[PDB]
């Protein structure tokens, strides 16, 4: 059968997952090279290359390595975004974010935004491919310009999404002014601390340093800055940057910055 295969390679992974047969159940679709809706048929058996790759897939990730890099995609505001290794894969608490940037975006009539570090592009695809605005998005990472360039194609959203390399907004300067509302889900981790990349986790010796670069550099006036935060740097936060709200998401961790300085 394939459902004893797929009950073996689970107890597998009641190590580094809680959701083993879930993953199990994944890791299997994409190796049939299949929905994962159609392991449900008759007549479905997997044959050996296939039983091969499964056990293969399923010990690299007995070890920690990343399901969605096996699985090439994460799921993020419904959407199935292309992931691979050197790109920072979408996490569920930073729809979050997106919902309360699109809910902005409707009570203010926004039109354009940015997505600092954008990785994959989850968060200004998104809000692209969900609300009428125009994004501008940025990353270090040419890998990430990459992979969020074609996100957005395969998002039908290339015309308003625009990714370019370099940091903060620098590459966009031509556009500072134009700009509405600036989104991020920056570094925060305290580096005084895995298979993602360190330029996207990492935010300095107290996991800062993103804010206080950015919040030190840009004129914020006229615009909402929205921001994704650890859950325990509020009170060092509003040194950095004074008129700031802070929200909790759905957990109740605070985990949100929201500096709002459009006017009237
Ligand atoms: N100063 C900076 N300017 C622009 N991008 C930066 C940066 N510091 C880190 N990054 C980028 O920030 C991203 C952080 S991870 C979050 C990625 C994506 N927004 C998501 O929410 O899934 C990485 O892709 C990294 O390349």
């Amino acid at each position: 059968k394939i459902w004893s295969l797929i009950r073996d390679c689970s107890g597998k992974l009641e190590g580094v997952t809680e959701t083993s047969v879930l993953e199990v159940l994944l890791i299997v679709s994409r190796v049939l090279g299949i929905r994962k809706e159609d392991l449900f048929l008759k007549d479905l058996g997997v044959s050996p290359t296939e039983e091969k790759r499964i056990l293969e897939l399923v010990e690299k990730r007995a070890s920690g390595y990343p399901l969605h890099y096996i699985l090439g995609e994460k799921e993020f505001m419904g959407l199935s975004f292309l992931v691979e290794e050197g790109v920072f894969v979408p996490r569920p608490e930073t729809e979050e974010l997106v919902e309360l940037a699109l809910e902005l975006i409707r009570k203010y009539g926004i039109k354009t935004v940015a997505d600092i570090g954008t990785g994959s592009g989850a968060i200004g695809v998104s809000v692209a491919k969900f609300s009428d605005a125009i994004v501008f998005a940025t990353d270090v990472s040419s890998k990430a310009v990459e992979i969020a360039r074609k996100n957005a194609e395969r998002h039908g959203v290339s015309d308003r999404f625009f990714v370019r390399k370099g940091e903060f907004l620098e590459p966009f300067k031509e556009k500072f002014a134009s700009i509405e509302m600036i989104l991020s889900n920056p570094p925060y981790v305290k580096s005084s601390a895995l298979f993602e990349p360190p330029e996207a986790l990492f935010g300095g010796e107290d996991g800062l340093d993103f804010y206080r670069e950015f919040f030190g550099r840009y004129d914020t006036s006229g615009k909402i800055v929205l921001m994704e935060i650890g859950e325990d740097q509020v009170e060092e936060l509003k040194k950095i940057v004074s008129d700031t709200v802070f929200l909790k998401d759905s957990a109740g961790k605070y985990r949100f910055l929201l500096l709002n300085r459009r006017s009237s």
